[PDB]
């Protein structure tokens, strides 16, 4: 019942006040908590729904079924005369301070989900470490603090992928009456990356501050977890030494994989250096077929490069497979090239960097495709985006127990929990969940307060919708057509679709019909919403509320009764009406 | 109950099927309709779930019980053997054109809820005439088929809007990288209308080919309701004749007002003439504070004029005063005028406007401030944004019945029907209802699937999103906060708000807290979302979605449980945290 909650609590939290709001007694704890720079979680029993039973438990600890009752890490300190018995006799520091160990929390991953559960772990009063160190590229590429989304993910590919959009509104500016002239126009890379950098770097001092200002330890050293409460640390300056926590909080993610061919590490690079690379790339070779390949092949080629992407199989495995060739399709027929059903052999430099002059160097790549036939061309760049995998061989000793699965992420329970009672786990590194920087907070979020403010609220990963950031964006939420179908029988599924054209690509004389969408339905269940999909401009800030409908569960019938507003492009789903069974064109 | 249903159906209906999906029968009645060009409303007994009550009350009409049955205006045709019968001899064509009227519907009206009924209705074998006229403005403008949204409204508007904020493009492109000097870049007006005119003008044609294809009768002529089934119509010949019909919807619109001053209607303008104004209207006065007067002096300074908006009292009345005065103070940071308090009281003509030359006039204003100071400065052109009206003095003869509200709008039943039992209004005119495009054309269709072919849905009017195309755009859906203050009482509301800035924005160097978005929630109905507010980019993309979970009763925490998608400016709604009693700044 309610006691197992209450005794998971109090020997989980740093500080915590079971409270009442209309308590005068209480009061005066909370302000000489207060004054005393004392941070602590606070429980007002007369606010939960069964407040009068936990009243009861608490005298299990406490042999007392008064309020208010302050415990520190699972003790009992004293009501109300107690606790300022203490003050006055300055015996209060000496009491909160007191800990089997140098940390309440050690978080091992300064990135998304390891800064956000830090955060919110001080604010209840947990003495918290958190330790970042950024491992070097082959050539050396660094970075500061926040992890792989601030440095060399979702905010510099966004940034030049707006660059590439504003080519666009270039073209578009004639149309609507601008006298511009477009074709002596011509990009900077150099001044670009000067301003994407420069806003880089404020969010890693941002992040330095807000560690300083909520009174979190950090120590720019390499983590490595020797025992379940003992993390050993590596200086900048080679210093080793160890630090123990109560619970600790694995957060390290992914690097960039390299494929084990003769050039790869020694010639290439990838999205971990392209984003502070010095030079334009010039002709630059993408091999891959991710999000992170299409995205970046897609910026390159509008700022004007001459791009080509080398794809073993297919474009973006595990979307789904029409709205991927929908995306390609764009792509090729604005200025991408492809070399399709092709494979890497190895790399030959022929040309070695220029620092001085900043330049390329020149490449030759060797491959072949699935007919056996040879690709040879040059390139002054190749970036490799075949993956991304944790290397937890160096963070955690294996005599430790921490059960990894056969990629080498941490099977963990629906509570982030490891197989070794302390330890904790979010973001990349999680065994088969969502690898995106909004899960990874939410995650390292929740989490602190359910170990040191008495929450229960769990993270709920299904139906977390997705944007691909390509030339033509790509949002989706929920199943693809081809996983609906396999898992309900192709009779119970119908599929609503349609084409569009923004009312801005008009006069611009854009396409009229490569922009798409598609409700994924199940029949037997109320024609229920099983998935989105939408290709078109603005696709993130489209898809995004249809998330919280279908995160309640959402019927066709729910978005035939809501209204459009006009004139928009997500306005097109709430008068979808072309089935695809009917053969119907969904042409505009 | 179902009883009064099949009657009101079958006593409506143009032509109808009863079958179901099953009988080859049936199946043989379908073919030889479909071989005649016969259109008809075709109900399945056997995928409704009381077909079989149905079945049985279908012989009080026909004295048989089976299926099929076919229908033409009320009156019983035959079954399968009497249908091939009469086709096979010759008979069918005559049967299914007998009719008391000239049609069965009668459209007073083509704009987007006319034009939207009438194409439904014809679906389902109603033959339908709708009527549109363009009574030309003061000056003469006149434009083609459509209503007022396509020619003078959403679409111009829209377009006009984002060729200004195509400027911010070319301002923000050098920051990104871009080379082009911002400073020898220019607009020209003729050029822009000229792009708005031509896609209107496809529109105009588009809809002629619609209802052409759909075999409505199309009339550009002028319409009065005489008697419930006899509308009067005048020729652009002035040629007046008149026909009848069964049904009649109403859905003639609005127009400009004009404040009784002199000189307003000789030398003023309102949104009728400015989307094909020959000439650039130079420096401008916009008199009035609604959306339309907000957004055409919106994109009238991005396009470099000289832009004054004259206000009698407070910006956007009935929306939420909060919003509107962080748009109206936007505007002003970035290049519009406002004369606040105050109202015009004469326009004096100083220059002819020089159709020679292609330039505007030039006036003189006087006008007063609440407190009595005076107004007086000249403009080129002086735009009058004060309100719309209706003027069914010119559609309706008194002596008909049709009763209306003390704004000349029409009193409608919540299946859009009038005092007059065959006579129904949809769109602006209906009295009480929402006056948006995406309302009307909803209304329309699924009024015309009751009328002729068995419906019951209803349009649900509740919680309509909408948004203002300011400079800064501002999407809402549901309560404005003052509103649901009023209906719930203070202590019952708590309101979560954030400030925001695009990461679009930093780069560019825009302001940092000028975005901002709230919830207006209700403590006692489970934290229920009553009103979703957002000023910021694509704030109709933004808001659009989340319409579809405000219709299923979300909360607060289902706005928690969903993820963001990132990086996006709308996934701020999904981790809003300070709330306005706390007191807490919305920063960050
Ligand atoms: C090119 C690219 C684009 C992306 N775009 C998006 C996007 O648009 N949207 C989205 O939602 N997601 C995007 N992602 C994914 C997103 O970046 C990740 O999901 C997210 O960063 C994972 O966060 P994390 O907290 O799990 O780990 P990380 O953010 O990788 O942080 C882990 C940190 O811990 C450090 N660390 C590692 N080992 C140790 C150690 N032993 N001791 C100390 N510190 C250590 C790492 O160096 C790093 O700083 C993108 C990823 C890439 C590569
Ligand atoms: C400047 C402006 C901007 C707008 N922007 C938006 C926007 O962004 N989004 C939105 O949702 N709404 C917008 N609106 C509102 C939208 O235009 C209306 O809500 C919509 O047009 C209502 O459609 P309706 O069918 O009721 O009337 P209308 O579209 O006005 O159609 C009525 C038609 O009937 C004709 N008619 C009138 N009398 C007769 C007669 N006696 N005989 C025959 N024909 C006749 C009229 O000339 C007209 O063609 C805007 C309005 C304005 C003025
Ligand atoms: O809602 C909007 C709809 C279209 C636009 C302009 N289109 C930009 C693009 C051109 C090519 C790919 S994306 C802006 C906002």
């Amino acid at each position: 019942g309610t006691s197992q909650w209450l005794r998971k609590t109090v020997d989980s939290a740093a500080v915590i006040l079971f409270s009442k709001t209309t308590c005068p007694y209480c009061k005066k704890v909370k302000d000489v908590l207060a004054e005393a720079k004392i941070k602590h979680a606070t429980i007002e029993l007369d606010q939960l729904s069964n407040g009068s039973a936990i009243q009861k438990c608490l005298a299990s600890f406490s042999k007392i079924e008064t309020v208010p009752q302050m415990f520190v890490r699972g003790k009992f300190i004293g009501d109300s005369q107690t606790v300022l018995k203490y003050y006055s006799n300055d015996e209060l520091a000496g009491i909160v301070n007191e800990s089997k160990y140098d940390y309440d929390l050690i978080v091992i991953g300064g990135g998304s989900g390891g800064l956000a559960a830090g955060k919110e772990a001080a604010k209840y009063g947990a003495k918290t470490a958190v330790l970042d160190y950024v491992e070097p590229t082959p050539i050396g590429t660094t970075w500061g603090l926040g992890g792989t989304c601030v440095n060399v993910g979702c905010i510099p590919k966004k940034l030049m992928h707006q660059a590439g959009l504003l080519s666009h509104a270039l073209e578009d500016a004639e149309h609507f009456g601008w006298s511009l002239d477009r074709s002596k126009i011509s990009h900077n890379w150099s001044t670009m990356v000067e301003g994407v950098q420069s806003h880089i770097g404020s969010l890693n001092w941002g992040y330095k501050v807000a560690l300083r200002d909520n009174q979190v330890t950090y120590l720019n050293a390499k983590g490595r977890l020797i025992s379940p409460h003992e993390v050993q640390i590596t200086d900048k300056n080679q210093k080793v030494s160890t630090i123990t926590g109560n619970k600790i909080i694995l957060a390290t993610g992914e690097r960039p994989k390299y494929p084990e061919i003769p050039g790869a590490v020694e010639y290439g690079i990838t999205s971990d250096d392209l984003f502070s690379l010095p030079y334009f790339p010039g002709k630059t070779l993408v091999i891959g077929a991710s999000y992170v390949a299409l995205e970046c092949a897609g910026f390159l080629a509008s700022l004007g490069g001459d791009v080509t992407v080398m794809v073993r199989s297919i474009l973006l495995r595990g979307f789904d497979q029409q709205m991927a060739e929908k995306v390609g399709d764009y792509m090729e027929n604005h200025g991408v090239k492809f070399a399709k059903l092709c494979v890497p052999d190895e790399i030959k430099q022929l040309k070695v960097v220029d620092t001085e002059n900043n330049k390329p160097g020149l490449l030759l790549v060797k491959g072949h495709y699935t007919d056996g036939k040879k690709f040879e061309e040059e390139f002054e760049t190749v970036i490799f985006a075949v993956g991304r995998e944790p290397q937890l061989s160096k963070v955690l000793c294996e005599t430790v127990g921490v059960k990894l699965d056969k990629n080498g992420r941490v099977v963990c329970t629906d509570d982030e929990q490891t197989t070794v009672s302390n330890v904790y786990a979010i973001g990349d590194i999680n065994a088969g969940k969502p690898q995106l920087t909004p899960v990874a907070i939410q995650a390292g979020r929740y989490l602190a307060r359910r170990l040191f403010a008495g929450a229960t609220e769990l993270t709920d990963y299904s139906n977390v919708a997705t944007t691909v950031f390509t030339p033509l964006e790509y949002g989706a939420c929920g199943l693809s057509e081809e996983d609906a179908i396999e898992k309900y029988g192709d009779k119970d599924i119908e599929v609503y679709h349609s084409n569009f054209k923004p009312l801005e690509w008009t006069v611009a004389h854009r396409e009229d019909n490569v922009c798409y969408m598609k409700l994924v339905c199940r029949k037997s269940d109320n024609m229920r919403v099983l998935g989105l999909h939408v290709l078109g401009p603005n696709a993130g800030e489209i898809t995004q509320g249809y998330a919280v409908a279908i995160k309640m569960g959402a019927t066709k019938a729910d978005f035939d009764r809501t209204i459009g507003i006009h004139p928009t492009c997500s306005e097109t789903f709430t008068t979808l009406h072309v089935t695809k069974k009917s053969g119907v064109s969904p042409i505009v």
